[PDB]
């Protein structure tokens, strides 16, 4: 069992949703809740009502949909002392003693250990890609680019026998190649395109079809709380071509390299983030002192992660002037150094099945694959290897082999997340678990994902 507070995806009829644990317990307690007298819980049967979440199959070692059948809630006191998991991403889970979490050990195995077996170092199954393939729907893009440079109000035309009030819809941008791709869109779709304005330096188009107007103020009403429902519960392109349209009216590409994406709207910034999390995209949020208010910023750093992201949103990014940055920074990375305690005679055993072969320099240990030499920093000598360069040295694997397995070793990698902090409390606590038919785990936490065990 996990505190409340943690964020949790999940789907019904094929409709997602992201809320805590507590709004999950919430939504369902109409249901009806028994009290399990012997263990000194709350539950809630949901066996007949088609709840999935995202669980990790330890067997095949890839992620899957988990059917749902009870969500519990536990009332723990002063007994029990709970114990508080942060990893090097600043993912924070709050959890029982007992719950067990998936390791992954030296020697590539999974194990299960308890909280209070943890240790700093350890190495945590964290929320991981699935390669599935993903499409791109310029609908949800243009909304997402609404939210962030677009502007409802009323416009009064006040023309004697035409007194009439409308919505009005206008966007803005710095680029007039963005107004030309959104005309082509509304011309095709609406039958309607804009003659493109400008005032001092900024470029728009002022909207004023009924039939436009209504289409994008229903698809982002409650964009106040979030993402908005209609865009979420569509799934995952929806929600993906969304974020991409957001990234392109402000996100921003830096040297670091990595990308931001700062807004005011601190629950879309936090939905934003889990949800990328739970996709294997590892972001994180960081508060920006501002002049007048506080500004919350999406962070993607971690060169695995920056790679997914390009490949899931990136390359569907519409101004090409970030597109290219970003395809820029991520062809020249240097490097990042967290090194993961990964055994390389255990890797080699492995990898040996391909025909991949392994030299040395020193201290420096070299992989060759298809006569390319590939480095893997001082693997074979520190027993430590940054997660950075395990990645790329998969990706390659993976494009000369094409074999499944390779794949899903890589995906394993990219969602790893090592425990950095582990504190204890024995304050008033009412904690949440969910019972998953055969994997018994499923994603959720706060600022991150990371699969925990039944
Ligand atoms: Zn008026």
């Amino acid at each position: 069992c996990i505190d409340g507070k943690a964020k949790i995806i999940f789907e019904n009829e094929g409709e997602e949703h992201l809320t805590t644990m507590e709004e999950m317990y919430e939504r369902y307690k109409h249901l009806g809740e028994f009290y399990d007298e012997e263990y000194n819980r709350w539950g809630i049967d949901v066996s007949n009502v088609p709840i999935y979440v995202k669980s990790f199959d330890p067997e095949s070692k890839r992620v899957v949909k988990g059917k749902v059948n009870v969500i519990w809630k536990y009332e723990l006191g002063k007994d029990v002392t709970k114990y508080e998991i942060i990893t090097n991403k600043g993912t924070k889970i709050l959890t029982s003693p007992w719950h067990p979490f998936f390791v992954l050990t030296p020697d590539f195995k999974i194990v299960e250990k308890r909280a209070d077996e943890l240790k700093e170092g350890d190495i945590l199954i964290g929320g991981m890609p699935d390669g599935e393939d993903y499409k791109f729907i310029f609908d949800y893009w243009l909304a997402g680019f609404i939210a962030g440079d677009g502007c409802f109000d009323k416009y009064h035309s006040h023309v004697k026998g035409h007194e009439y009030i409308y919505d009005r819809l206008r966007i803005y941008d710095y680029r007039i190649e963005t107004f030309e791709i959104i005309n082509d869109y509304l011309e095709k779709t609406f039958g309607r395109k804009y003659s493109i304005q400008k005032d001092r330096n900024i470029y728009y188009i002022d909207i004023k079809a009924r039939n436009i107007t209504s289409h994008y103020l229903k698809l982002l009403e409650g964009i106040d709380n979030g993402i908005p429902p209609q865009i979420l519960k569509e799934g995952k392109n929806a929600v993906l071509s969304f974020i991409a349209g957001l990234f392109d009216a402000e996100g921003h590409v830096s040297n670091k390299p990595g990308i931001e994406l700062g807004m005011v709207n601190k629950r879309l910034i936090e939905d934003v983030t889990h949800y990328l999390n739970a996709l294997g995209i590892k972001a994180r949020i960081r508060e920006k002192l501002r002049k007048d208010g506080i500004d919350y910023v999406l962070h993607v750093e971690e060169y695995s992660s920056l790679l997914r992201f390009y490949e899931l949103i990136g390359k569907n990014l519409q101004n090409e002037e970030k597109r290219e940055k970003l395809e820029k920074v991520l062809s020249n990375h240097k490097g990042g150094n967290f090194g993961l305690p990964l055994n390389f005679n255990a890797f080699k055993e492995w990898a040996s099945e391909y025909g991949v072969e392994f030299k040395t320099n020193g201290s420096q240990t070299i992989a060759i694959i298809n006569d390319e030499r590939i480095s893997l920093g001082q693997w074979h000598t520190r027993n430590r290897v940054s997660k950075a360069v395990l990645v790329k040295m998969l990706r390659k694997l993976y494009e000369a082999t094409k074999d499944e397995e390779v794949k899903r070793m890589l995906h394993l990698i990219e969602g790893l997340e090592v425990v950095r902090h582990i504190t204890t409390t024995n304050e008033p606590r009412t904690f949440y678990d969910l019972t998953v038919e055969n994997y018994q785990n499923y994603l959720a936490g706060e600022n991150g994902m990371i699969f925990v065990h039944n």
